[PDB]
């Protein structure tokens, strides 16, 4: 499923515990300009832009249309629900030929806490499963902001227990992508001080590890973003529209009783990382939460527990799922099946 | 939303805004995009319309589509009675409903089928951008209900919103068949003289149900493709050209005809009282030709007349919001076109 793929020299090294692999989007050009195939679709962004809070007119460009799907059969995709702590959970379900024993992966998509859809990543997850044979849960978990924190963490928590009472010798890999990977991170946290030890391993896309943090902060410092002259109005515009989602997105996802800064709902700020599973993050140079999951990868590794933060050079937020736009796609899904086998 | 840029190419012909949008940015026309291809598989052989009700009706059900926006447009069924007629109305109602503006929409479905479910989740989307108030009729259906039962049903909804709030504009709109109907609605009610609907939103309309299928508007030679996709594209115009016969004989009744300018809007005698009109529809939609007939109608009458050609793209693509870019470009361009 991975021809036609570029040789690229990528570059590792260790920082500060951390192991750091930066992934050039071709040979030539090492960082500060965005890869071509991402730079026209960021047309748009030439100007600035007004996000309106509506959440009906957020959601309706949350929905990825079908991308192009070289697995095919060769993966079985079905939905179905599972019930633990009286909650329901539909998950679709997928299903490789020759499945693996115990190892199994539980994902839950981005969509900014309240939006998205669990087919805005099947294909991404159908490439995994047929390089691991490995099943997946790409779970249907509850979105704000009527079901708002911390539902989709107690969706994550029942999930979990699902899988280790169905088997006890089963070893979870918890993945997602943006607002997604927080979700289930606070989950893996939680699951984890009721004393389950059955979750070895995160798998991070582009985590958004603390909502609504200080953007006149380090964090969100577009100082931190060099680029070539000809895309910095874009660049700015774009990481101006992410700032203005974090705010909004936030507000959504966290109810009035409860507080963004918080360790479940910014695992950034958990008072602990000795607990954490070994967690390889994944992220583009040009993401607006790169910062916060550099600074989160720090203090795992801090920490001791293995951590791999892998950089790619030239790419935005929520490029993942599009494996039939960018090599960086495909990439990240033989990352993640190498990880699980 | 990771979409890369497509460049557009607009012209104008005869009076008529056209706009071409490639399927993407290598490929300027004359082949299927690749997400329709695939669904074309079978007809590398010549199709097998199983005429008969039951059966045409079922496959003019669409199988669920993914609905992103969830709870945050409400949806709900309510009857209105005008002119002694009862029909049954889906209700989509956003957040914050601007005044006035109002979207009636008729589901497509070849005259005797489909449902308002069939294309729920678009409109959602375009109540979601609009915050416009849309009612997604369900229509009376051929061959209970053949003509003009339907275009009846659509005039008493007009009345029922024009005296409901006196300021309303009403835009008009549907797929395939049900634009059909809603397009002689609108004649209709305009020939009584109202002047509330302002304007009409047209996805791929039959505008001239079974015309001369020997005759330019059904002529294969419109349709330039590629010869390793000619034989797709020959089983699927042929399809419809069977299928043109079938739904129009459904449609209408003995003691009327489908020449008719009230079941071939496309035949109308005159059309300047005809709203300004936006058309979309597929570069390989075989309704494309009589789609185009009447924008040119349109705007030699001098009405405001927009065609959106999709290239690459089949018939009744727009309810399908999780399969093609394009079908969210519907969206968005009703959406604009209600603001």
């Amino acid at each position: 499923y991975f021809q036609g793929m570029p040789t690229i020299n990528s570059i590792q090294t260790t920082v500060n515990g951390v192991v750091k692999i930066v992934k050039p989007f071709n040979n030539d050009i090492a960082g500060e300009q965005f890869d071509p195939h991402v730079l026209q679709t960021l047309t748009a962004f030439k100007q600035p832009a007004i996000l309106e809070n509506d959440l009906a007119a957020l959601r309706s460009g949350s929905l990825t249309p079908a991308i192009a799907d070289p697995v095919g059969d060769a993966v079985t995709v079905q939905s179905r629900n599972i019930t633990a702590l009286n909650r329901t959970v539909s998950v679709e379900w997928l299903t490789p030929q020759n499945v693996i024993n115990h190892t199994v992966l539980v994902y839950f998509h981005g969509g900014a806490f309240y939006g998205g859809v669990p087919g805005n990543n099947t294909v991404l997850l159908k490439l995994v499963a047929a390089k691991s044979h490995c099943e997946i849960l790409n779970v249907d978990y509850s979105l704000a902001p009527e079901a708002p924190a911390p539902a989709g963490i107690l969706d994550g928590l029942a999930i979990f227990q699902y899988l280790e009472q169905r088997d006890a010798e089963t070893m979870i890999t918890v993945a997602g992508d943006s607002a997604g990977a927080n979700v289930i991170m606070a989950a893996t946290n939680l699951n984890q001080q009721l004393g389950s030890n059955r979750i070895n391993q995160q798998l991070l896309l582009y985590p958004v590890t603390a909502p609504n943090a200080d953007h006149a902060g380090p964090l969100w410092d577009l100082a931190a973003f060099p680029i070539i002259d000809s895309q910095r109005a874009i660049l700015t515009n774009y990481h101006d529209l992410f700032r203005q989602l974090d705010s909004i997105m936030t507000d959504y996802y966290v109810p009035e009783n409860f507080d963004s800064h918080s360790p479940l709902i910014s695992p950034l700020h958990q008072e602990n990382f000795t607990m954490t599973p070994p967690t390889t993050i994944m992220v583009g140079e040009f993401d607006p939460f790169r910062p916060q999951a550099w600074a989160y990868a720090q203090r795992l590794a801090a920490a001791d527990t293995a951590t791999t933060f892998i950089q790619y050079q030239g790419l935005n937020h929520a490029f993942a799922p599009l494996v039939d736009q960018y090599w960086q796609s495909q990439d990240v899904a033989q990352v993640m099946a190498a990880a699980l086998i």
